[PDB]
Parts: structure tokens; C-alpha cells; sequence
DNA sequence: GGGGTGATTGTTCAG
DNA sequence: CTGAACAATCACCCC
């Protein structure tokens, strides 16, 4: 329980750092990335209400191997972003 | 020697 | 604008 599931006022959270890399995206981005497009594309109708949420449980429904693609792109853009904090440090101290 | 914190990321949708 | 559900993350730094 060291990550409280309990609302915590998050959002865009404002600045704080030299450089401020700003870690990376998440599986759920490159995944999300995928479906938003595909999702809404067969749903139309349906809004961010239906998209979303079912994004989220149809995203664990694919299983790890079906992550791969983004879950794996997310290691990518960890790095990505490794980038800018190696220097981060590398600049700002 | 192990802990937990906060910060961030992106979508869609809307008044 | 921005946040809100939805989810992952996980790098960051410490006493």
C-alpha cells in the first residue's frame, strides 16, 4: 500500500526542477495512442465516458504479450526521456 | 540497506 | 484551459 489509491489533486502538476526532464510517458500512452484513434473509430458515437474507460479495461483485457508493442514502447520513451535527465543532471548540476 | 514520493504522460470530452 | 476517469511508471533521492 505504498501507492494510496486515494484522489490526490492531480493534473498537469506544476514545475519544479533546473531542467525538469519530466520522466516518460506510460504504456498507457503509446497503447491509448493506438486505440484513441482506433476505439473512437468504432465508436464514434460513444464519447470520452466510453472511449476511456473502456480503453483502460479493454486495455489489461489484451493481456502482457499485447502490450508488447506499447508497454515495450513505453522502456523506449523511458529512455527517451533518460535523455534529458542523464543531462538534466548533466547541466544543472 | 530499504523505502515511498512525487512527478509525469496522453486520450477523449466538455463549458 | 484544464481537469477528470483510465492506466502505468518508475526515476528520483534520501536517512
Amino acid at each position: 500500500m505504498v501507492t494510496p489509491r486515494e484522489p490526490k489533486k492531480r493534473t498537469t502538476r506544476k514545475k519544479k526542477d533546473p531542467n525538469a526532464p519530466k520522466r516518460a510517458l506510460s504504456a498507457y500512452m503509446f497503447f491509448a495512442n493506438e486505440n484513441r484513434d482506433i476505439v473512437r473509430s468504432e465508436n464514434p458515437d460513444i464519447t470520452f465516458g466510453q472511449v476511456g474507460k473502456k480503453l483502460g479495461e479493454k486495455w489489461k483485457a489484451l493481456t502482457p504479450e499485447e502490450k508488447q508493442p506499447y508497454e515495450a514502447k513505453a522502456q523506449a520513451d523511458k529512455k527517451r526521456y533518460e535523455s534529458e535527465k542523464e543531462l538534466y543532471n548533466a547541466t544543472l548540476a
